[PDB]
């Protein structure tokens, strides 16, 4: 089955620079028996090639290439099913962009490729094709932020309360700053939250989840709070299935020795509207057009293998930026390699959750690892 | 009942300057007797505000300012209920940007504010860091613009189940037809609502994706040449038969149309892969998996002029869309006031009732923007 990949990569500045002709030649002799056509693009630090031909042809191929020393930071950008191949007869085309003025490698391109009846520019293909030659730059991993330049640097249980809290630190590693805590509800036995709440009834979840808050609001009060946020989670029946939870929260986070605005809740258009109206008021935050949290989480799925992935690095770096607008802090959770941490400084994060950093801590604030040189 | 209301307008360049010393001060003059608070930021081309008050007393105010002729582009950025007050013993006061090195003004700002975990001072510092940002481009202005028109022939045709309305999707900056979308109609010209009823419920996939014939059969007669065509369809309706790709590509084939030509507006992964192999296109009217276009909402759309949670929203599309090659078309573009926004942060292909009305089987009369 015709198959379409296109990847972007960059070199060693720090290496001599790479043969293109010794790389052209041998690919373009290995591609034809293979049934294998494309272009590569090259801009001087970046690599951009489209491949074309069978599945099995295109996984075998890019695994040689994945591995190949003369690039790195291979990221793959489009893996697709094709009707129709763009590129014709077959040496592995090249285009030094270095030698080209404005529109001429788009006109190059367009010499040889055939992108259907329609105008080129509704072809995905040409597209990515464009972007990389107006603005390749975009997605190149800078020097300082190359994972390789950097490395990594007592609380009881209680086993008779009917749930307890682990913390897991939100930080900010430009700063070596810890920017919130997350309480994180644990089971007796030390459970996770599903194994908790699976242990209460069902009617009485709701109500178990909101009362449970009283015990994490107590552990933050307890500890060196330094003027931290804490963040809790809860479920939307939980503070709409009580006639004042919101008011509820507040009686119980005061008693603890907080303040409204130093927690923030972690979470149906109808039920939530005249609660998050509630939780403003009262002075708490939550975390479009209808309305806007204080923070919007990145989950760990955009997070997760982002540093080899062209569409998490775009969709990330498009809630950064709107996030910055709309003036919504942004986390990027399930942080565990510095890889990732680097790609996502990279596109604008600035605040992390994760094991790589700091892993939740049971009854306490626990140990927090920094990234530092080499 | 506390609100705060966040706003950043533009001045008139070509105007003398307006005397802002009077201005804050008669703003803050009538502002503490009516228990309204706030800042005002000048960085010289734009005003930066905020008000601190009730619902009913921001409302009116506000409504004031908006009508107001010392400035221009008023864009709402936060209207949401509050807990305190930022600014307590502060009528209005204007801070000029141009007057202080960098952290000064955030800095004045925290010695008479009563910090970055709160939205209002994060869009404070985002107005400080980058205000120009969404600052309308003088070329760009509503009223260095014109509507005009470039004739439309309907026709009925009988014999047909249904019919199909055409409209433009058009590209300004070439005066380009991009595509034409299908629109389904009654034998009697009546809404999509008004035909699907007159089909039995069960019969709707069937009906959805045979209708389509008729559609491809418009396109090829008219010709279509080297434009675009979507289609709408269920994905029930291309579930409804295994070979219901096969047979939409059967139909337009026999329509003198292209796979390539064509763009479609668990269990939908296995079609979306058949689509792919046979060719044709596929839009969303992100990670698993990528579409060929998305169209960017009515509502998005709808008062993007004044709402810069909208202006946001869609301008990170557009860049999202540019990084993976993805086509943006803004849908329901009624006033040039929307155009020159969606334009301002990078949308080019455009649909609506302001360039182009729907056509009954046939292509209708469009009209474009031209400069003044
Ligand atoms: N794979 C990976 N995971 C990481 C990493 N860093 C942190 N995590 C974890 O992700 C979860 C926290 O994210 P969450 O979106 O709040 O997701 C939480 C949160 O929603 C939640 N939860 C915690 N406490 C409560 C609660 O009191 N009430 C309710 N309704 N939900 C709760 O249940 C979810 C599952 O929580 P946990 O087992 O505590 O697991 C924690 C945590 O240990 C990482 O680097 N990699
Ligand atoms: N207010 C406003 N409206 C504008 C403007 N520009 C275009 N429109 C309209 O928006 C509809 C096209 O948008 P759609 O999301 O495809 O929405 C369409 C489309 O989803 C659809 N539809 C049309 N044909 C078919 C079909 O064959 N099958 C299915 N399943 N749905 C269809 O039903 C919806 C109703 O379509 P229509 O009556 O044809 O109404 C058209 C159209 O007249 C504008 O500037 N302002
Ligand atoms: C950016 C770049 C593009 C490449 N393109 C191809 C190619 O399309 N075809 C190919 O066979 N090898 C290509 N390679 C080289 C492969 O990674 C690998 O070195 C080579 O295929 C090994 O083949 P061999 O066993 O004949 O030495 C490329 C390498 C780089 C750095
Ligand atoms: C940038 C801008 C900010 C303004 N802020 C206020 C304000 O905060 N309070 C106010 O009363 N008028 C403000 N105005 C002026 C109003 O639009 C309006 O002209 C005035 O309130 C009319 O009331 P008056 O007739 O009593 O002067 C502002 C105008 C502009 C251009």
């Amino acid at each position: 089955m015709l198959t379409t990949l296109i990847y972007r990569s960059q070199v060693h500045p720090d290496r001599p620079p790479v043969d293109l002709d010794a790389l052209v030649h041998r690919a373009s002799s290995k591609n034809l028996p293979l049934g294998i056509t494309g272009i590569l693009l090259f801009n001087g630090l970046q690599f951009f090639q489209v491949l074309e031909g069978t599945e099995e042809a295109l996984e075998s191929l890019f695994s040689e290439i994945q591995s190949d020393p003369r690039h790195r930071d291979v990221v793959e950008l489009m893996r697709d099913y094709s009707a129709y191949r763009r590129f014709h007869g077959t040496g592995m085309r090249i285009l030094d962009l270095r030698l080209f003025e404005t529109d001429g490698a788009l006109e190059e391109i367009l010499r040889f490729s055939t992108f259907g009846v329609t105008e080129p520019v509704n072809d995905r293909m040409f597209r990515l094709l464009s972007a990389f030659i107006a603005d390749g730059g975009r997605y190149c991993l800078p020097e300082p932020l190359q994972p390789s330049r950097w490395m990594m640097m007592a609380p009881q249980h209680l086993p008779g309360q009917p749930c307890q809290f682990a913390l897991q630190a939100i930080v900010e590693p430009a700063k070596k700053r810890v920017s919130s805590f997350e309480a994180l509800i644990r089971s007796p036995t030390g459970g996770s939250p599903v194994e908790m709440f699976a242990a209460i009834a069902a009617e009485d979840r709701y109500r178990f989840d909101l009362e449970s808050k009283a015990y994490a609001f107590a552990l933050a009060g307890q500890l060196p709070l330094g003027k931290h946020q804490l963040a809790i989670n809860l479920l939307p029946g939980s503070l709409y299935h009580h006639p004042d939870a919101v008011g509820w929260l507040m009686d119980s986070l005061l008693a603890a020795g907080l303040r409204p605005d130093q927690v923030l809740i972690e979470v149906c258009f109808d039920q939530f509207r005249k609660v998050l109206k509630a939780l403003r008021v009262a002075g708490m935050k939550l975390a479009l057009t209808r309305f806007q949290p204080d923070k919007i989480k990145v989950d760990a799925e955009l997070v997760r293998d982002i540093h080899i992935s062209g569409t998490k690095q775009a969709i990330v770096a498009s809630v950064v930026r709107c996030c910055e607008d709309l003036g919504i802090t942004v986390v990027a959770e399930g942080v565990e390699t510095l890889e990732e941490w680097c790609w996502l400084q990279s596109v604008g994060i600035r605040l992390f959750q994760g094991f790589l950093f700091s892993r939740p801590c049971l009854n306490g604030i626990g140990e927090i690892c920094w990234p530092v040189a080499r």
